[PDB]
């Protein structure tokens, strides 16, 4: 075509937007010009709210058109090299230009994508939420792929060039081979049943939420390993590089060693009686939903514990370094010394008689249903307390800065003057023989 | 005298600012040049972070030179206009021009004003949160004052000119008598126990705060009245052109009648044992905190109501354009008709048996500390349920939107399948026979 056959053309295509909607096709074709008189290499026509575009100017690498309403894309020129057409309505692609790099094409509803075998400069394919039941072959030097949120059912085979993959919330139920430089894969919320061998190159894995029974050989060279909600016996032998676990909502009945290198520990809701000794630079552990009947030695860094919902009936010694600690449903007779950077505790729902000191940075404290007679000093630091469900019948005065205090379900015969920031009181079932003043900051009030 | 005599004291004054350099004192030279060499009428040197100022260039009107840490100013120029110092830390300011129209000196530690009586020209002082004991005598012609925050005993004679005044938060025990335009009054937080007579033109009356007995007659032209936290046993006669009361916290016994244009009131905290007939334009009644038996017929435009911490044992027709209840804590047995247009419903501590149908914009509900015994469906608007302490054996199935569910204290056999984005369950104190799957959403759970 001339130029001026182009000029028709997009002009026709001006008036085929009905008089008065929401299209902006008048400021499409000024780009479309724009884009023909100087030859220029990109065309961007995205959020224009367009139903659909007109032949486009040949002699373009760049074609974005994101954020529209297409229904389907003209013939694609040779020349072109990226395309994004993301947000839009596309049920269906064209035939793709040989030398095509980047395909953008995630939240459509597309059923198919075309022949992509052919296309061997293509090295990313992001086809991310769309209605696709199956891929084609794929191209001989892929690099990225995306499919994730469709209704795959199975996988083509898979280049050696792939390095990201990301094919979670599928319907996958296998995994046949991965390809030996794969540095990253995503197959969470799949049906998968079984993984086949994973490749050294591999550092990040993301199983979530599938069916598996075990893991293969874990490579020496994986970091991070996310094997939650499925039905895992145990762990394979972990790797010395591996700094982050999640192997959470299994039926772990023990764990393997554990190295050094691991700073990130989840094996909550499982099925363990005991831990094994922690590695020196653990920092965040969560043992949470288990039948523990005791903690191991806590290493000299830990700063985050989670051990509720256990049989738990002697906590160790607690490192200095610890900041939350909580310890929610045990059998608790007593806390041991509360470290100084103490921060968040919660203890509730065990059987103590008293706590111990508690530090002086402490802003939030839990200690509700246990047998607690009085309360210990309270720190100026402290923020919520919640003591509700407790042998109290008095309250120790209350720290200035407090905002939430819950003490139902005592025997109180009256509460201490109210800080005048208050936001919360909830004294609810006690023995209250005169109620307090409250103050006009407390909006959230349950009494009597 | 010159022009270079000044351009030597500024250059001196710029060294120096130790310890070297929080202030920007370069910048400031720049524009006393600047302003003295085009002879501008504005200079404006805020946020500088100055400690003192050097000689004033003569022949401006505006000094604005607020947020610095200043301790005392230079002479100001006889043409000054207006004078804007307020965020510093000036204990004293120097004697004032005559031409003189604004004073902005707020925030500082000002002990005490200069001479202000002989500017007549001087019609807005705003020397609000400083530390004046005292007020020397004010200007002629003298508009606007606030004084707010400060430690006055007592006031000089105001000007009939004299429109708007603010001196809450002093140490006030009594009012000199008030001018006759005077069209606004704050006087919060004194100690104020009478007031005297309120001119005509007074319009907004806020006395909140301090230790009245009674009012005097109001005048026909007030539009708002503020007299909470005072020890009233009456209120007089509300005038016609009263369209929001706020009588809350005092010791009143029955209200006179309400005039139609009332469209706020509120006399929480009371010794109500009825209410008067509402006017027909009123949108939001707050009666809590009294002993009220019953409420009068709601009027059609009423939106928000809170009639909480009262004795009403029975509740009459509830108008549509009502969007936000609360009756907790009253001697209810059932609840009628509620609104399409609801919204927050708070029926918590009564004697209810069963809720009635619940309308489709519902996203707030506590019913908790009834005799419930099975829940009506529940709205998918629902997002935040409380429903402890009641006499449930099951719940009915939950909306999606649902974001916390607090149903401890009840006879729960079991939870329905629980929403995907749930943030907190309570569920304490049931009889689970089994416990529920808990979505990773969750982040605040107890549970049995």
């Amino acid at each position: 075509k001339s130029k001026t056959e182009y000029y028709n053309a997009w002009s026709e295509w001006e008036r085929n937007a009905p008089p008065g909607n929401g299209e902006q096709r008048e400021m499409a074709v000024s780009r479309l010009r724009d884009c023909l008189d100087r030859q220029a290499h990109e065309l961007e026509l995205n959020n224009l709210g367009l139903s659909s575009l007109p032949e486009l100017p040949p002699h373009l690498e760049r074609l974005v058109a994101s954020c529209n309403s297409l229904t389907e894309l003209p013939e694609l020129p040779q020349s072109l090299k990226s395309l994004e057409v993301y947000e839009n309505n596309l049920k269906a692609l064209p035939d793709l230009p040989p030398l095509l790099v980047d395909l953008r094409v995630f939240n459509n509803q597309l059923e198919e994508l075309p022949e992509l075998q052919n296309l061997p400069f293509l090295t990313e394919i992001y086809a991310n939420n769309n209605s696709l039941k199956t891929l084609p072959d794929l191209p001989p030097s892929l690099v990225d792929l995306n499919v994730r949120e469709n209704y795959l059912t199975a996988l083509p085979e898979l280049p050696q060039s792939l390095i990201f993959l990301d094919i979670s919330d599928n319907i996958l139920s296998g995994l046949s081979e991965l390809p030996p430089n794969l540095s990253c894969l995503d197959a969470s919320r799949n049906g998968i049943r079984s993984l086949c061998d994973l490749p050294p190159s591999l550092v990040y894995l993301d199983v979530r939420d599938n069916q598996l029974i075990e893991l293969p050989a874990l490579p020496s060279g994986l970091e991070r390993l996310i094997a939650s909600f499925n039905h895992l016996a145990e762990l394979p032998e972990l790797p010395p590089n591996l700094y982050y676990l999640d192997a959470s909502r299994n039926e772990i009945s023990s764990l393997c060693d554990l190295p050094p290198s691991l700073v990130d520990l989840n094996v909550r809701k499982n099925q363990l009686i005991e831990l094994p000794a922690l590695p020196p630079d653990l920092e965040r552990l969560i043992a949470s939903f288990n039948h523990l009947a005791e903690l191991p030695e806590l290493p000299p860094n830990l700063s985050y514990l989670d051990a509720s919902r256990n049989e738990i009936s002697s906590l160790c010694d607690l490192p200095p370094s610890l900041v939350d600690l909580n310890v929610r449903k045990n059998q608790l007779i007593e806390l041991p010394a509360l470290p100084p950077d103490l921060e968040r505790l919660i203890a509730s729902f065990n059987h103590l008689a008293e706590l111990p000191e508690l530090p002086p940075n402490l802003s939030y404290l839990d200690a509700s249903r246990n047998e607690i007679s009085s309360l210990c000093d309270l720190p100026p630091s402290l923020v919520e307390l919640d003591v509700r469900d407790n042998q109290l019948i008095e309250l120790p005065a209350l720290p200035p800065h407090l905002e939430r205090l819950i003490a139902s379900l005592n025997h109180l015969a009256e509460v201490p003057e109210l800080p005048q920031n208050l936001k919360q009181l909830h004294v609810e079932h006690n023995a209250l023989r005169e109620f307090p003043d409250i103050p006009e900051s407390v909006e959230d009030l349950r009494m009597d």
